């Protein structure tokens, strides 16, 4: 229930405790982290309707119009009004000029006692031909919060393009408020039980990750990498569904269990700490609003090779509903609590994390999109497999730190996780080494 | 109207010239251009029931089974009968030993006086993975009809997986009626209609295009490359049909005119000649038969650089307008007749080639597995295909003329072209090939 | 004189106020501004005998393993041992790898307590084939330095290798003595003269120069950069040489001149503010020493188009011989008595700089590592060669295209020709020629 | 002897019988066996200099000018001038480049009426790193590559710094040689060889019952793989020695210990194997440039019960009877004894045994596998310090990788072979298997 009035400071909600300034790096910058996103439009596009577009959104989101005042040793968040935040026009010709403009753009700082949350810039190349940047710091909303924006841009941006009016539903909640429920429904007995909990559950792990790399492990972490692709057919992805019904999992849990055995083939280690990102939001309410719902669990696996991968798949089922019910606890707090003097040559806690994005869901003379490569260049662990789930079947990228890596290892490491899809699919009963020399046939390359 | 009997001889198609022992060449043999498809089948499969699909397969379509008797200076072909044919079992562990198998069993001869033109092998991995290699000579059929096999196997598997019986449609004429049928509704006149037709337009042509190569070109030809993958978004296709459709055209006509404007950077020739397979079913009771309807023509364009994308697109209209109203003479007949004395250094009448294929519970799954035979019987060979989710193909290069960074360039460059041309409603060819110049590095 | 002992905490030096860590940037990071140098080495190469080689160097040079403690409101420097450097081997296959693995290793951080400054790379390609990498942090030692560090480098192998004994000359002084004697020298009069000068020369001057842009100046510097390519024949270089010397002056003079004049058209302001880094080694002892020994100087020009080159360049011989004559005081002084609050949109006192850096069996191929930063608007380093004139114009690409910049350093190289061939014409006159 | 002149016909050596296009077959093409030779070449390199050394090189031999006319029902040779020959030039950048390169030039066809059957390519990188490439047709040279290597290298230190060459004078061209053969010869003592060849090959079966991973197909497809083979110095010192005690060789205990391996997965009783010779009379041929390879079938005894000493003494009188009618061209062979040649099968033997005979820049050899295989198996190592260094290549219509890696794992055979030399055969095998 909406709890904040106007000009009223709330406290942050435990998600917020990973947004950028709270995990500054002293030789990394403070903006070292920010996300661009960036495509091109096709067709007529009339621009004045497509930034009014852009303030109708800010307008409706109160999370892109929030500052973060310092109350003593913590942080309140305080929500402003829309005046002032307004899209930038700049006119470039070429696409190597657009190229230099995002790098450019993407590393301006953010401050957060700033009024918007939000950069907008629309680059015109001819008057049927756009680009679209939209850039935010850390921490601000993720992915789910994405599609959410892109689909209300659109939808406010067909109302304004032809003398309409925008019929939005009506947001129930805002943010705030949602940070006003969490802190009411725990008496820090909750987060006592689920400290404890982590504590039990990570005791006796090795502090990093005893991976063979191509290149000695440097002194201090450079935090550089880059990625390659990963892509599954769409027959191999529906008996992998058909696989993970049978069993009663989920698709997560065998890719998870694939993952942990593709890893167990390049350490000796008999357990790995895989880290995964998961959504909070335990509410119809705040299924559409724009924020930061994202929590960091540690995925414990035993990957002894003489066990069938059956064995893995329930023991990834019970140890991913364990993590799901002890999810509401920050990781930073975990990362507090048992890492008092972080080691600068790795990641605290975990050094390989895996991801699986929720799947996503016409005018005639209507306007065409097509997505700008966004590379970083940035790498926050050694290892990182994000996927996504397509109607073509599974797409995405693994990240690597050039740090410890060559290209043609990720390569190779990205084409034996494509095989050893297959090999779980058409070998039932098969072992971890078995599926792991089954897979191993890639021609030495 | 079916007037062949049991062991008639009937003479050949027109499109039956390029079959593969009427094109020998004896440096490369009698089997380096073998079509082999290999795929990978998942999940619980009965062999026996499937090898009997293959079986059925084979005794539905007569061209499966037809013989070539040489008759003094020309060729019959006689159809044979359905016993004799088998599938072969083997046993494979692992992938590496697949792809070995493959290699070797694709350059395995073919003879013009075997029963069956068909190697069909089933090697078994797990009882959960399968994989099916079918191997022809080249000239026996094409791609539609490949799409034809592939949709009746799948009917006759399923049909006989089961205790149920085959019931597919019937197969009104035979490949040899259709040959009857041509040679029948035909004369010299139109043959020599055409051909008049094909000397006068590609006249003062150059005997080879003036394409700048990263190597020289040497006095042989070895028939060796590879090639790179196009790419083209699903917005950027459905613009394309829009600008297609609006000028009266099609979307061949546009993809042919990128690819001209593309290759007139390459070279300072006034004019270009591309090569292009078309096919030739003037009947509604030819699209479910299986045979070689496919014949090449030349499309020669203007691709000075001044013009507007809109006059070439005009004059391809035309251009292909023309090619498709004169497309029943066989090309080796207008080799024979322009080029008497052909040069072994290129290809002739053309050396770059432009293909758009037409599009497009306990259920198994299949992935098709990659079959690069590494050959390249031009210089330039672009095949796209459309996708719903947009343009996929590739760009064959040969090797002895080209760095694979150099295609990747081309054809990077050609799906930016594509976009410009979305992009700039009335620009030039210069313009077009300078705006898709910004490639950032490449 | 050495006045210095083992141990002992020495003052930091006037060009040492700019080193890494007095210099920060919140949003930029502590080692944005690495220096990086890459080396393709050809021929049979003996590994141990180089790296002893790079050891060697390290022990000869006290700059390279100089410590900087904090105490209580400023910073002092100590001088270690050379034991701990040590040279870091690594085996990479192909050039994108090494493209790579240099871009991973340029940001790593540097500590000011660590005992050495350097960090040295041997990557092995082939047992013909050799990569070498070097990294400091910045205002450790200039390019002068740097080629006194090369020569030496190689020297030490070639004397090395063949199991001989090194022979160098002895290095008479040491920094930490040059830092003693300038404070003996430079100590409050100098100072006072030295600031008053400056503060009295750059008055009511504009805080920005009004340069036209392609884009809108950002409300914060991104500090993001590119460069083009610079080049002029050894031909137009030397009849700018011999127009130099026909009026007592020399090529930097003439230099920038011509880039004042081509920056010219491309404001309506009359008075620009030029940044030029200075050497300062005022004694025989320090000219072969490894150290920092740069100071940059503001040059104030009037660029009334009305006026001719020879006045011109005579205004510049002039403001030249005066910032040379007041070339102690630091850079971040005047920065901090003239600006007291800076704005974050430009850099301060300047937004254009021009540097022209002095003119200097294994095979040796550098790799050239753009950083991709800029910390003006504009940056011109031209170097002078044997075959002419080469360098680049470094650019900010949060205000600049590249099509822009090429054209500048065209209309540039046009320009230095049409100075050779008529320098009695105006200003306007000559940016009319050069606009073909 | 020179006892041709300018101009003038000489017939075909008797090495010359099946060159590259005697022995034709339609189905693979003519071009296939052409064998390629690549290096590389790090620091500062004269290219010019090095092209004028390989056209002067080209100058010095003599079988790189011969053309084979037709006369009639036979085939004639003529000698050019080294005229027309050229160095093609050409930039390269990386790796897989030159790869791609190197696959595209190798299958390019050779005519038996040119006038230099050989192409070479000097490919630039950097201004140090140089890809030297030269290419020949089959039958043209075998020692002659080494030969090649020393004078080519030789020419080109000649022509660097300004000096002149210096190299030995050929006292005999290969026309002189192939006259001296043709006159040293008559028809009978030929005719009493190939009986003896006839006699000896009499009784064998026309193809041996190997068991195969696949069922072999109704014609040869002529593909294949190789897998490599490694030995210890000490141990081939160790076998060296044995083999001296014995009164053998190193060659004839390595063929005694094949033939015992491949035993293993045949049912009959004898087998045969072919091995190329050298046949290099008059020894003042050593220095010469040609083609003096011919391969003799050898047939051995492999009966389980008997033990390896007598199979060793076997061995030494079969090489010796062979190497005792060493002239017989194995086409001959090929057209005498089997009537109809079974396209499945190779003619006469399916197994064949080789041995092979043992400031500057960094030249780097960048070897390339043809991916051809002309029989069943066939076994080549080359003696070298560290002990053998070769491979074993297979036909990949019958056999999978594992199978000739487990066949190679030949290996430990050598050691058991010199604990206890006197064992039986089977047994050793039975020692063997454990892997």
């Amino acid at each position: 229930v909406p709890v904040t009035g106007p000009g009223e400071e709330s406290p942050l909600s435990c998600q917020q405790s990973e947004l950028w300034f709270l995990n500054q790096r002293a030789h990394l910058g403070s903006s070292y982290d920010n996300v661009q996103m960036a495509y091109r439009v096709i067709g007529p596009l009339d621009r004045q309707a497509y930034a009014r577009a852009f303030e109708g959104l800010v307008a409706r989101h109160a999370v892109l119009r929030t500052s973060y005042l310092r109350r003593g040793d913590t942080y309140v968040q305080k929500v402003n009004d829309t005046t002032g935040f307004a899209v930038a026009f700049e006119d470039v010709t070429g696409d190597s000029a657009v190229t230099e403009f995002l790098r450019a753009e993407r590393p301006r700082p953010f401050d957060p006692a700033d009024r918007h949350m939000l950069r907008v810039h629309i680059l015109t190349l001819t008057p049927y031909e756009h680009v679209a940047v939209v850039t935010r710091p850390w921490g601000i909303f993720d992915g789910w919060s994405t599609g959410v924006f892109i689909a209300e841009l659109n939808a406010l941006y067909q109302a304004l393009s032809r003398g309409d009016e925008p019929s939005l539903p009506e947001l129930p909640v805002q943010y705030a408020d949602f940070a006003h429920w969490q802190r009411r429904t725990f008496d820090a007995d909750a987060r006592a039980r689920q400290q404890a909990y982590w504590r039990a559950q990570l005791a006796d792990l090795p502090s990093c990750t005893a991976l063979r790399t191509d290149y000695r492990r440097p002194e201090a972490k450079s935090y550089q990498g880059s990625s390659v692709e990963v892509n599954v057919p769409a027959a191999v992805l529906d008996q992998l569904k058909r696989v993970s019904k049978e069993r009663g999992g989920t698709l997560y849990m065998t890719l998870l269990s694939a993952f942990a055995t593709l890893l167990g083939a390049h350490t000796d280690d008999r357990e790995l700490a895989i880290g995964s990102p998961v959504t909070n939001r335990p509410r119809p309410e705040l299924e559409r609003l724009v924020g930061y719902f994202i929590n960091v669990l540690v995925m414990r696996l035993d990957v002894r090779p003489e066990q069938a991968f059956d064995d893995l798949l329930a023991q990834a089922q019970r140890v991913t509903a364990a993590a799901h019910e002890h999810k509401e606890v920050p990781f930073a707090d975990l990362v507090r609590d048992l890492v008092p003097e972080p080691d600068p040559a790795y990641s605290p806690l975990f050094q390989v994390m895996f991801n699986l994005v929720p799947a996503v869901e016409a005018d005639p003379g209507a306007l065409g999109f097509v997505p700008l490569p966004t590379d970083s260049g940035t790498a926050k662990f050694d290892l990182n497999l994000v996927v996504r789930e397509t109607p073509d079947g599974l797409r995405g990228y693994l990240e690597y730190s050039t740090d410890l890596y060559a290209r043609s290892t990720v390569r190779s490491m990205a084409a034996t996780y494509e095989r050893l899809l297959l090999k779980i699919v058409t070998q039932p009963g098969a072992s971890l080494a078995r599926l792991r020399e089954a897979a191993a046939d890639g021609g030495a390359g």
